[PDB]
């Protein structure tokens, strides 16, 4: 039985309302739960869904050099495969293997409905509406390094802004938008932006195109015997239209706005 | 010296106007020419850009089961790496290796400006404005195999439409749009649609969102000692913002509309 590590994140993996009366994999529902089933079916293996211990995605401590989250669970041998909204990055690709992207995304802008902002440019040219990002992560690093006037301009602003425009968690950014009465815009991964826009109280919306492009990939350890098959299954699923069908299902068909 | 196989296609690889006075790699310019330079730099190797003999990207003959194009060059050991707008697909991934995608794309709709069509659904509900695709390839196949009502209806229309709505080449499809006075819409890869839209006579435009999602990747023979390194380089370049810089450079900065 293959040990799958994943993370409780909506709408990827969530516990059913009546989960206490259910067993094993049947306790969970979500985009990645359906995806795992598809992958396992096409690859031909039985599996067990396990929630990542520390509830993290995967980063290496610059001091201890220890990997946390799902990535850590793979390199230290606790799980055989990770099926989650795990962004494919250079540092992670150096210690584990990623299938080709099963979902595309990018940095996007979240505003409280009514806010007079339609793009990253609109934000850069004004200050009445504050805007920020997580105090760490690829989004912050993106602006921090962007040599693009519109983005670097936004960076200088964000850094010299008072009070701080940075938040520690995603939930904090989203709440700051909903409670700032239109005076705060939040930069985050488009997938989450699009998802929140379809959830009550339906008071936020995504605007403008994405600022960059990345993808989520299924991960397996170097040399894994699952690596190749998994990659081919992801491609097959996308080509059969299943990936788009699952996106629509969990984001819109189950939407509330 | 690394032997790179590529193909002359705008704005990826093109012979400079004064190419006869230039030599080797210097004869060419474009997105893939710059990308090739960047990859080689980071990976630290010397290379030679060679143009695929048959002018094909990579398809397996159903009868002989022989691969043509750049895929063929890699599969049969004629080239070390392919740097071009080569779509990552299941059938290709089974015979060669692909780096993570360096560019995203999808099937899109090209219309001559003024055409009263905003989406694929719009096209599917009528026949006044004819629409088609290449007489062969993944776009045609996408429609042939789609389970989506709108797309399946579009397929049935295209297959039975007279005169034939299919074209032999990309240039023919675009030309047909431009000379049909808005009575012909062409379905093609978004990247080409967005490029042409920025080119005189500025009489075409992309409408609606893409119908699917895929990407171009750098390819190497299965088990190539270059594969790993090149893949890591692509991720690094995307993280450094170089891939977007190049896209903006060849599509928009050098724009004419
Ligand atoms: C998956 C979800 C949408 C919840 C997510 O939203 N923001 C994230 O990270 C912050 P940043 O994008 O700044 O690194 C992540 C997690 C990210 N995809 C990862 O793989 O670490
Ligand atoms: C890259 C470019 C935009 C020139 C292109 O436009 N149409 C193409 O194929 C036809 P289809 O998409 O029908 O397979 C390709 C080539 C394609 N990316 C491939 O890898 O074969």
């Amino acid at each position: 039985t293959v040990v799958v590590t994943t993370i409780l994140e909506s709408p990827y993996v969530m516990m059913k309302k009546n989960h206490e009366m259910l067993e094993g994999n049947e306790r969970y529902e979500g985009y990645c739960v359906d995806l795992a089933a598809e992958i396992a079916k096409h690859c031909g293996f039985k599996y067990k869904l396990t929630i990542v211990g520390d509830g993290k995605y995967g980063a290496r401590d610059a001091d201890t050099k220890i990997w946390n989250g799902m990535v850590g669970e793979l390199v230290y041998g606790k799980a055989d495969i990770a099926i989650a909204p795990l962004t494919i990055t250079l540092v992670r690709e150096e210690v584990i293997d990623f299938s080709k992207p099963f979902m595309s995304l990018g940095i996007s802008i979240m505003i409280k409905k009514g806010t007079p902002i339609e793009s990253a440019e609109d934000l850069s040219k004004q200050t009445e509406i504050a805007y920020g990002t997580l105090d760490s992560g690829s989004t912050k690093e993106f602006f921090r390094r962007s040599k693009i006037a519109v983005f670097d301009k936004m960076w200088t602003y964000m850094r010299s802004a008072e009070p701080s425009v940075f938040v520690r968690t995603t939930a904090e950014g989203v709440a700051r938008v909903r409670k700032s009465k239109g005076k705060y815009a939040y930069l985050l991964e488009s997938t989450m932006n699009e998802y929140i826009e379809q959830r009550k109280p339906c008071d936020t919306m995504k605007v403008g195109g994405n600022l960059d492009s990345k993808g989520y990939g299924i991960a397996t350890p170097k040399g894994s015997s699952l690596g190749n098959a998994v990659n081919l299954a992801v491609l097959k699923l996308n080509e059969q239209g299943l990936l788009d069908k699952l996106k629509n299902k969990w984001w819109y068909d189950k939407g509330e706005c």
